[PDB]
């Protein structure tokens, strides 16, 4: 069952063995991934999060972010620790009470404290559209058509040794998959379809790090949604999906009744499909219960290329059609050295007082805000351009902006900008050396919004800044509930801060 839009959600520790290897985890709703939280566009979500964590090896504090939901007027509910709140302490609960006007699509939720989401606190979040303009393109769209892609580690996130390379031990598709080393024939996920029907597959990367090359043997995939934004139909046979991105695609169950491999190849960790790693099964009703015998092609015919995507609606691009053609044109210097990332020379280290609380307490310029150099003000009602030139180690980096989606005026691996009809999305690969991936948006959402790489290990190592959007109107725009005001006193008392 899906839960929500009004629900409790308990965060617990438990052992799980999604690839046959038992380890403790941090779970929402007792499962990995967590249960789907769902409602309809415009609904009031009230997710009362109960922190029941007791194992300090994965942190007993928590905070949850609702990835891709704009939180307009509810910045306090956004979830990034020390940006919009202090964490919830164990034995306490907190109602994330917000609305989703003007949004409908495929989202997800995850811990936003340290690297805790890697330890298991991740799940889908779907906002259905009763009047979806794409409704006639498919027959089935429900919990059985959500496909999550996850990296899974045998080493606990807090226990990843300083100075050694971090790679995953298994790819999990819908929570199941096989380990790259010491592979055992643990159960694979099965996605079931009926011959002749069409499915809205909601593909969600809940990755802490790798991107995946996703395909389904014998089938192609017609993209209709990108990170919550309806797209024109784009047929592809492979999707490279970066951490935190989402696509909806129509799967036409138009192949012979049978079994077909579902493939998700990460860019790090195990390469290939030996022993059934990196795999799940598409099974038609009436097929024999056995593994597929299909193969991938050597070369895919129609891979997704980001510049091929275009919005379904006439979204355009704000500003003027040239580089720097914005009210506030920015170019960030994104770098890595000696174990830490930096943005414009500053590595992000979370502050003691959340940025939002600093603003509400009267700190009203961004030079006043801690961490020094990590908070950049944005003016209200303005076109913002942010160029994100790649080159920093550990790429390709998927950058994500809270509080907003954005026009992708320039994509990876293509030097040509598009000021006419690029896709809008919320998480974008900044590509490879020499690229100049560039985003644009308008500032109509007062509050401090995190901008960061969504490889969680890189966020932890400092690859982030905060955009303090319309500082002057932040307090009036975002009235805070008493329970939010109680978070930092409770946290600081528990931790002797
Ligand atoms: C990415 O595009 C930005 C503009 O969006 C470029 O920024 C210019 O950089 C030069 C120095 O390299 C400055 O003189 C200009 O003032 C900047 N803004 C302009 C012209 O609008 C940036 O160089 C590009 N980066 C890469 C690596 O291609
Ligand atoms: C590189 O990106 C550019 C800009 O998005 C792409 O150019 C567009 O190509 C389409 C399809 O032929 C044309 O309708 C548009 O007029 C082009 N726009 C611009 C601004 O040139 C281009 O196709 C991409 N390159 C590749 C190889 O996909
Ligand atoms: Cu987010
Ligand atoms: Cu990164
Ligand atoms: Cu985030």
């Amino acid at each position: 069952a899906q839960i929500g839009p009004v629900t409790d959600l308990h965060i617990t520790n438990a052992n799980i063995s999604p690839d046959g290897f038992s380890r403790p985890a941090v779970l929402a709703g007792g499962t990995f991934p967590g249960p789907t939280i769902a409602g309809n566009t415009g609904d009031n979500f009230q997710i009362t999060v109960f922190n029941d964590l007791t194992d300090p090896s994965m942190l007993t504090d928590t905070s949850i972010h609702w990835h891709g939901l704009f939180q307009k007027g509810t910045n306090w509910a956004d979830g990034p620790a020390f940006v919009t709140q202090c964490p919830i302490i164990t034995g306490q609960s907190f109602d994330y009470n917000f609305n989703v006007p003007g949004q409908a699509g495929t989202f997800w939720y995850h811990s936003h404290l340290s690297t805790q989401y890697c330890d298991g606190l991740r799940g889908p979040f779907v906002v259905y559209d009763p009047n979806d303009p794409n409704a006639s393109l498919y027959d089935v769209d429900d919990d059985t058509t959500i496909i999550t892609l996850a990296d899974w580690y045998h080493t606990l996130a807090q226990q990843e040794p300083i100075g050694a390379a971090i790679t995953a031990d298994a790819t999990l598709i819908n929570g199941l998959g096989r380990s790259f080393t010491n592979t055992t024939a643990s159960p694979l996920s099965v996605i079931t379809v009926q011959s002749g029907k069409r499915y809205r597959m909601r593909l969600v990367s809940i990755s802490c790090d790798p991107n995946y090359l996703f395909s389904i043997d014998g089938h192609d995939m017609t993209i209709i949604e990108v990170d919550g934004v309806n797209s024109q139909q784009l047929t592809v046979d492979q999707i490279q999906i970066f951490a935190a991105q989402r696509y909806s695609f129509v799967l036409n169950a138009n192949q012979p009744v049978g079994n077909y491999w579902i493939r998700a190849q990460p860019n790090s960790g195990g390469q290939g499909f030996d022993g059934g790693i990196n795999s799940a099964i598409l099974r038609y009703e009436g097929a024999t219960v056995e593994d597929p015998t299909t193969t991938a092609p050597t070369t895919f015919s129609n891979p997704l290329v980001e510049t091929d995507l275009h919005p379904l609606a006439d979204l355009g691009v704000p500003g003027q059609p040239f580089r720097g053609g914005a009210d506030d044109p920015l170019v960030l210097n994104l770098a890595f050295a000696n174990g830490r990332f930096s943005i414009d020379g500053v590595s992000f280290v979370p502050p003691t007082v959340p940025v939002l609380l600093q603003i509400l307490s009267g700190a009203q310029n961004a030079q006043d805000l801690l961490p020094a150099g990590s908070v950049i003000s944005l003016p209200s009602n303005s076109v913002i351009e942010v160029a994100l030139p790649a080159g920093a180690a550990g790429g390709p980096h998927p950058f994500h902006l809270h509080g907003h989606n954005f026009a992708v005026v320039q994509s990876a691996n293509n030097a040509t900008p598009n000021y006419v009809n690029p896709i809008w999305r919320d998480t974008v690969s900044i590509g490879g050396t020499g690229d100049n991936v560039t985003i644009r948006f308008t500032t109509n959402n007062p509050g401090p919004w995190f901008l960061h790489c969504h490889i969680d290990w890189h966020l932890e190592a400092g690859f982030a800044i905060v955009f303090a959007e319309d500082i002057p109107d932040t307090a009036s725009a975002n009235p805070v509930p008493q329970a939010w005001s109680d978070l930092c006193p409770a946290y600081d008392q528990a931790h002797n801060i």
